[PDB]
């Protein structure tokens, strides 16, 4: 095909341990999901996969499997972009809580109802919030404007925020010829991957990434892939 | 304003002894701690910055991404150039004191050592670094006079500053706080430039590594007093 695209999304984080909504509060990666990285990135050296630029968000979950990626490939010299457009999901009161948490104060149905919805919010993360200020005075989203910096997003919130970057960055690097690797959270990746593969509303949400496994596709110069997105492994984890 | 650099430490292999240069060496396990070190100096100070440069050589990389993990800020934009790259040691990479030396006697070592603008003998093809660094992707959009086969220290500094005019000081110039973390000739351009030494007063200068080197400069980026060192009293002292 014309052009080869690699996506990643990070494995398992401190606050997954933990089973809490981590969404846009900047939680580490375990070290079993830096331990996915590391195997993620020996099979794109495994296969020889070489790269001309890379972006990730704000996040150091997925800016920490960039490094190790980079790292295994001996390519940390490669440009890197940040971007909050490729944030994880801002699930915004929900911040912080665990499962128990969420279903004692919300409700089975109305967590149900969330779980399934592709444009129903959670609720906003208020001011006193205890992660408030944690999250939305960080000095790293100093720039955004009071319509960009959300209080709560739903998945279409999140796809609706990311798509323009891909469109504005990704794509002019594409069609320019280099090879993009993108190291990204789960709901990001699924705005990318809905564009790629025109999925419907349903079949996203019904889509979940593997974590910690090179994704790749491969374009048309339209950016319309030429068959399945495949990944990248030992026999085993492809299997699962 | 405030300006930092960070000069690497120790590297794999004594390379750090052994004219490392444009070899992409790896920073060794004491290196590492070097680095970390420093970055805890950055947050036990409260450091904050906006923007981060560095060369296209593994061991200043990962000595700036261990500071940025140590100070909570890798989300922090990062700008790489090979134009904060060590100095090219040309055939002389790899070698350690004695093998220079017996391979092109005392007098010309020392030469090469005390001179400011004689660059060392070119690196070629049949030096075991020759394909690995000429032919290296990442340098493969140089023009023929940019990359390199050697250089003087001159060469090197006259290649480093450029950068730093064009790049970093629209940055200090904005009001962004500025994290460097490169290579120690590359670093003497940029103090070279900043307290416009002489060559002699320049080749004299060792900076410390794994030191955070705080600049205060005023709105013509002009220090306003001596370079001072992070750290406890003890690593402080002995910088
Ligand atoms: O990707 C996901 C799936 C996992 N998920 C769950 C769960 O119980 O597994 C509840 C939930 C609620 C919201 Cl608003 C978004 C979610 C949720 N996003
Ligand atoms: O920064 C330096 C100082 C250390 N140095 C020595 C030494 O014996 O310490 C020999 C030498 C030769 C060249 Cl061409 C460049 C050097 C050299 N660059
Ligand atoms: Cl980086």
């Amino acid at each position: 095909a014309a052009y080869k695209l690699v996506l990643i999304r990070h494995g398992e984080s401190a606050w997954n341990l933990e089973n809490r909504f981590s969404g846009w509060y900047d939680a580490d990666l375990s070290p079993a999901g830096h331990e996915e990285a590391k195997r993620g990135g020996q099979a794109l050296r495994d296969a020889g996969y070489e790269f001309d630029i890379c972006f990730t968000s704000v996040q150091k979950r997925a800016i920490r499997t960039l490094w190790t990626v980079l790292d295994a490939i001996d390519q940390m010299w490669l440009p890197v972009v940040r971007t909050w457009r490729l944030n994880e999901r801002h699930y915004g009161g929900l911040t912080g809580l665990n499962k128990a948490e969420t279903a004692a104060k919300h409700g089975e149905a109305q967590v149900k109802i969330w779980r399934r919805s592709y444009d129903v919010p959670p609720p906003p993360m208020e001011p006193d919030h205890p992660f408030y200020s944690n999250i939305s005075k960080d000095r790293r989203y100093a720039d955004l404007t009071e319509d960009q910096l959300p209080s709560c997003e739903s998945l279409k919130d999140t796809i609706a925020r990311a798509l323009p970057f891909w469109n504005e960055e990704i794509v002019p690097q594409i069609k320019e010829g280099k090879r993009v690797l993108i190291a990204a959270h789960g709901n990001s990746l699924r705005g990318i991957v809905k564009h790629l593969e025109g999925l419907s509303e349903e079949a996203i949400m019904e889509l979940n990434l593997p974590t910690g496994i090179p994704i790749v596709y491969e374009l048309d110069k339209n950016l319309k892939p030429i068959k399945p997105m495949q990944f990248l492994g030992d026999e085993e984890t492809v299997r699962k």
